[PDB]
């Protein structure tokens, strides 16, 4: 298994020193870029929810960058994800992606912000090739805990969408992972 | 792989219609039964922490029963664990074992109560044979989420102990699982 670089919509290799919008494979009603929005009834002082839009005719996504363990971005390696936007000191962690507590209503964990870069705070994700066109994301939570007889001892789950207060909220899912492309801003 | 019943300290097969104390393999300073205690700074109206005593010369453990998916208790099958003690209506769920939210200090999840029986609420455990003498427990959290390329799609972790406010708090761990025996009350 030799490390395969991740490609953006121009075929260029994904790259830590740059930023991309996470865009839907689809168009119209099935389109909608990922963005940073306010989570319903959150106690956070900042926007802390990871959503995608209902269509592609609205606004463009919130740009993100990827932070790998080493130097490069390959498929199936732990990385941090961070919304790349101007921000006051307080809300800097609320741009870093992570996975939240178990949600009894949805029977899974929602994607949110308030994570950390380069630690073990449920803030690790993987980019892998989709079955259909494009990529999907994985959340690899609890890196400090051995998942018994798991690949590389790690719990990993596909990232998809749940409907929460009529919005497309990103969360861990079982079928239909969100199929994405990466568009360099 | 044929289902192997779990045995109590008298060699009798573990059994849903009865109750057991979860006792340490060891003696003295290394002994100490599992019990239901108050978690430090918990908002719960009831005792909601799963601990074991510092030695065996103190009190005896809190009795528990096991609730399997089918009819019997075998090694390596999901079951619920519940402290079996008199209780007001309010505190009944706070006798059912479950695993809590990610704890930043310990980099793992602590065992607590407030779980549910027969659902998907991080309330599932497994009893398996220890490497050393006796058994260990597993927590199998997030049964509603596919753990990718995992055994039976399930995230499972060994149950051990962390030191929290000088007490032996049960939690998910990586090395040194708590080695236990089951003693019929």
């Amino acid at each position: 298994p030799l490390p395969k670089p991740v490609l953006d919509t121009n075929g260029k290799e994904l790259n830590p020193n740059s930023s991309y919008r996470i865009i839907s494979i689809g168009r119209g009603a099935l389109g909608g870029d990922v963005y940073l929005g306010k989570s319903p009834n959150s106690d956070a002082p900042c926007p802390d929810g990871v959503f995608r839009y209902n269509s592609d005719v609205g606004p463009s996504g919130t740009p993100v960058r990827f932070i790998p363990l080493s130097t490069n971005i390959f498929e199936d390696q732990l990385l941090n994800i961070q919304f790349n936007i101007p921000t006051v000191k307080l809300c800097v962690s609320y741009t870093i992606w992570k996975v939240g507590n178990l949600n009894a209503y949805f029977r899974t964990m929602l994607l949110e912000t308030g994570g950390t870069i380069g630690q073990a705070d449920n803030s690790y994700f993987k980019i892998v090739k989709s079955s259909k066109i494009g990529y999907n994301l994985l959340s690899c939570p609890f890196t400090s805990i051995i998942c018994l007889r798991c690949p590389e001892d790690q719990f990993c789950a596909k990232v998809g969408v749940v409907i929460q207060n009529g919005k497309r909220r990103l969360a861990l899912v079982n079928e239909n992972p969100l199929d994405v492309l990466f568009q360099e801003v």
